[PDB]
């Protein structure tokens, strides 16, 4: 039978890449009418999937950029047991595998990598695998800072974003994970930052730091720690006061403000 994503979908009537452990990973394109200027990969965080860069990447595509993206295993419409991991590194291993088939096709463009929360660890350990390799990074309140089948108990959806529209979508997106953290996947998470700390000495790509003063999940602490530990001589943080921890999701005065100073900050980056 042919192979299904855990939605029923074949992955033969999508776009799709297998994975080091022959997975299946299902993948994003966000490819504009002109000739790309840069190439960016999307990192989304622990429970969401690439869909919810729609938005996002629809902006950075019009900035002629080729947006690309792949929902990581045991997430969205890929292969892998829901919210489970071998080891962290799986995760950075495919990123790689995305980036350089992307490269292929597209060879001397620069690449940028886009990460919220996990997405943001994730993308920190990438360019720290690659020093010199990625042009830029950008980070929306990254997780920097702190019998297996047992669950740590589902969140507040309240705590991700004051938008209350946006925490409605959230809640009723079928391709979330609502389930509580597992612990398994716990102490993965605590590998992740116990990693980033370990790499901040050797941290060199440039980045813009995107962080909520009221961000009860990742706190603002740690957007401080990473200004300061963080090699790189390009590095600016922003601080959205009062602002949750979904940025690209929050109030409309928030999201906005996102949206420009991504748009800024990646385009005098390309030429």
């Amino acid at each position: 039978s042919p192979r299904r994503t855990p939605q029923s979908i074949p992955y033969q009537d999508l776009p799709h890449l297998v994975n080091a452990d022959g997975q299946y990973l299902f993948c994003r394109y966000w490819k504009p009418t002109g000739t790309p200027k840069a190439l960016i990969f999307v990192s989304h965080g622990a429970g969401e999937h690439s869909g919810r860069y729609e938005e996002l990447a629809r902006m950075l595509m019009g900035l002629d950029l080729l947006v690309f993206a792949h929902d990581h295993v045991g997430h969205g419409q890929s292969e892998g047991e829901r919210m489970v991991v071998s080891d962290f590194h799986v995760f950075v291993r495919d990123v790689l595998q995305h980036v350089d088939s992307m490269q292929k096709d597209y060879p001397g463009l620069p690449v940028f990598l886009l990460g919220h929360s996990m997405g943001g660890a994730i993308a920190i350990l990438t360019a720290a695998e690659r020093p010199g390799h990625f042009a830029g990074m950008v980070l929306i309140s990254p997780l920097v800072l702190a019998l297996p089948n047992l669950s740590l108990g589902p969140i507040d959806s309240s705590v991700l974003s004051r938008n209350k529209t946006e925490v409605d979508i959230y809640n009723s997106d079928p391709l979330i994970c609502r389930a509580g953290l597992k612990v398994c996947f716990g102490i993965q998470l605590l590998n992740a930052v116990s990693r980033v700390e370990r790499a901040l000495p050797k941290l060199t790509v440039p980045f813009l730091l995107l962080q909520g003063s009221a961000d009860r999940l990742c706190d603002s602490k740690g957007a401080y720690l990473l200004m300061e530990l963080a090699k790189s001589q390009d590095k600016t943080l922003k601080i959205y006061e009062g602002a949750y921890h979904v940025l690209h999701k929050e109030l409309p005065e928030v999201t906005n403000s996102v949206f420009h100073e991504i748009n800024m900050w990646v385009s005098q980056r390309t030429a």
